């Protein structure tokens, strides 16, 4: 059959968490079914429907500064990272739905948060009361693999089918940043009090849904240029916001105010220490292997110090 290979220097950086997808974007599906097809087999999906669903999936991603279709490959990227660094850990649904979770989870993003679609009163804020986006996310996910010939679990049975859906379904619910942090206080204190239990179904579903925040937030393990960079675009959208919130008469948050570009290094630094690392601290006493996250995010938020001190 038909293996999908790359060259070289991609081969061998792909296998790596800190490999950057690159500025070609017709080479992400690409890149993309290589994952899946070394990560889940290449009998996982037949490859004319995967095919079909990559592309509706990248269609229905919008042209925004950080919240697209690169980002969307990125996060699938670093949690293959994780599936192959930790291989014999996941059940072969799990292996199915999470790279299809990710690569799905920000679908239809219009680069603003849960909390301008409720201030705008945007419907999507009446029809999911919480995590407002990251429902319409999975929403469209089931669109896509609703439409003819983008069926790519057609060979799992009905019961297997649901079970997929519902590990999608949870992975991309946990993506709101909201329900992380009491999800890893949980999380924490069981792996500490020993009673993390990884054939309890609930037990799973955290740790999933900590793989999913840890694929999420990737770009602070990159080289420090690719993290560095992508903070510009991850500003971009939040200015955007934050000129949108002052439209509708309200002072927006400080990390969304372009007045405030001079606290950026500042607001990494908070963030560094109330998210990332505490993020990938959690993921690396739960699965060892995926340390190099934890040692790169490090890395970075050393150079954000470097940034304040003025040595950059
Ligand atoms: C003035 C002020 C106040 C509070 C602030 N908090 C930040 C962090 C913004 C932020 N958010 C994210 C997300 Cl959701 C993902 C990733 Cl991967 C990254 C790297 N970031 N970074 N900036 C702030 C500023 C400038
Ligand atoms: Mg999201
Ligand atoms: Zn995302």
């Amino acid at each position: 059959l038909m293996q999908f290979t790359l060259p070289v220097r991609l081969c061998k950086e792909i296998e790596l968490f800190h490999f950057d997808i690159g500025p070609f974007e017709n080479m992400w599906p690409g890149i993309f079914v290589y994952m899946v097809h070394r990560s889940c087999g290449t009998s996982c999906f037949e490859l004319e429907k995967l095919c079909r669903f990559i592309m509706s999936v990248k269609k229905n991603y919008r042209r925004v500064p950080y919240h697209n279709w690169k980002h969307a490959v990125t996060v699938a990227h670093c949690m293959y990272a994780i599936l192959q660094n930790n291989h014999t850990l996941f059940t072969d649904l799990e292996r199915k739905g999470l790279l299809i979770a990710c690569l799905c989870h920000d679908l239809d993003h219009r680069g603003f948060s849960n909390s301008y679609l409720q201030k705008f009163d945007h419907p999507l804020a009446a029809l999911y009361s919480t995590s407002t986006m990251e429902q319409h996310h999975f929403s469209q996910t089931v669109s896509i693999l609703q439409l003819e010939g983008h069926n790519i679990f057609s060979t799992l049975s009905s019961s297997e089918y649901e079970q997929v859906l519902e590990i999608i379904r949870k992975a991309i619910i946990a993506t709101d940043l909201a329900l992380y942090f009491g999800n890893r206080k949980q999380l924490e204190e069981m792996y500490q009090t020993g009673s993390l239990n990884l054939n309890n179904q609930s037990h799973r579903d955290r740790v999933i849904g900590l793989m999913m925040t840890a694929c999420d937030l990737c770009s602070v393990t990159k080289l420090w240029p690719v993290t560095k960079l992508t903070a510009n675009d991850i500003y971009a959208e939040f200015w955007a916001e934050g000129d949108e919130m002052k439209k509708l008469g309200i002072q927006p948050i400080p990390m969304m105010d372009r007045d405030k570009k001079d606290e950026v290094p500042q607001g990494q630094l908070g963030f560094y220490n109330a998210v990332a690392i505490p993020c990938y601290t959690t993921l690396t006493q739960i699965l060892p292997p995926t340390e190099p996250l934890l040692k790169a995010c490090r890395d970075n938020l050393s150079q954000w110090e470097k940034v304040i001190r003025g040595e950059e």
